[PDB]
């Protein structure tokens, strides 16, 4: 498979900035979701899950085709709870019907991070909706009950190396696990709708205790009311992941620079960009626009 990026006909930066502004104004307005965390965390999880089905060996899956819109991918057990982010973005797609699905799903992720005080993520347009038979089969997204060797091997399929994996995992400072969605319960930290290096500080500074939860799954719990998944706790069990966790705990700007590079790569995997194509767009926040 080759997937060539094709700009939506006649659209330039200013058009996409209007779709960004619409997603950001609605994030601001629907602040009450999930006990006032808001929709920013489930929108960066949606952008990672439509991207995380990619396989580097045959170029199948990934954000290009916007195939989450189809029943098979939408109803994947690993995607439980993402229907809330889909329902958020659906009025925005009625307002701007020209944008492709993959481009809307991935721009929701970008808008969420930037509006939650995260780094600027460069974004490229050009995903094209592909037919229902290109929808990847279920089971390509990662398990949480596993160790650091699983994590490394999994992320190799998306060709992410160690630095990219630890930077990307730092998005778990956002939101929380929900027992009904995944069999796990609790937040990773206290400021869970502001993007910071808090995941790494909690992982190095809390007194974590291994316990089973109400779904019979193991998780690491701390006195503070926070939790860590087995795959998260893995990052301090592996010697190579642990030196990077410490680096991000001591330097949030290095974490923001690397998270930015890796999250753009993850959203662009599987897509060929012609050099006639526009450069990646940097969108202004509502705040930079006085809106
Ligand atoms: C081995 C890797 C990963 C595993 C096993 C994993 C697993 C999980 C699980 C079990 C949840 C909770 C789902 C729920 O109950 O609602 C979750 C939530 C979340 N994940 Fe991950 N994750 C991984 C990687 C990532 C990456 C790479 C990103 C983003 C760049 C990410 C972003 C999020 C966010 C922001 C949430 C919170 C969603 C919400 O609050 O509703 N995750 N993850």
């Amino acid at each position: 498979l080759v997937h060539v990026a094709s700009v939506e006909k006649g659209r330039s930066y200013e058009d996409f900035q209007k779709v960004y502004n619409a997603i950001a104004l609605k994030l601001r307005e629907d602040d009450e979701y999930d006990n006032y965390i808001g929709y920013g965390p489930v929108l960066v999880r949606l952008a990672w899950h439509i991207s995380g089905t990619w396989d580097k060996h045959d170029n199948t899956g990934g954000s290009y085709g916007g195939t989450y819109r189809f029943k098979k991918e939408f109803n994947d057990p690993s995607n439980a709870g993402l229907q809330n982010g889909f329902k958020f973005l659906e009025p925005i797609h009625k307002e701007f019907p020209w944008i492709s699905s993959g481009d809307l799903f991935s721009l929701g992720g970008v808008t969420a991070v930037q509006e939650m005080q995260g780094p600027k993520i460069p974004w490229r347009c050009g995903r094209v909706d592909t037919p229902e038979d290109t929808t990847p089969d279920n089971g390509r997204l990662p398990d949480a009950d596993k160790d650091a060797g699983y994590v490394r091997t999994f992320f190799q399929r998306l060709n992410m190396n160690d630095r990219e994996v630890v930077a990307l995992k730092g998005a778990h400072a956002l939101g929380k696990t929900h027992l009904k969605n995944s069999g796990y319960e609790g937040p990773w930290g206290a400021a869970n709708n502001v993007f910071t290096n808090e995941f790494y500080l909690n992982l190095l500074n809390e007194d974590w205790k291994l316990e089973k939860n109400d779904a019979n799954n193991e998780q690491w719990d701390s006195k503070s009311g926070y939790m860590m998944l087995p795959t998260d706790y893995s990052l301090i069990q592996d010697p190579k992941y642990l030196s990077i966790v410490k680096e991000y705990a001591n330097d949030q700007d290095k974490f923001f620079k690397d998270f930015s590079k890796a999250f753009e790569k993850l959203l662009e995997n599987g897509i060929t960009f012609p050099k006639d194509a526009p450069s990646p767009f940097i969108f202004k926040t509502l705040e930079e626009q006085g809106l």
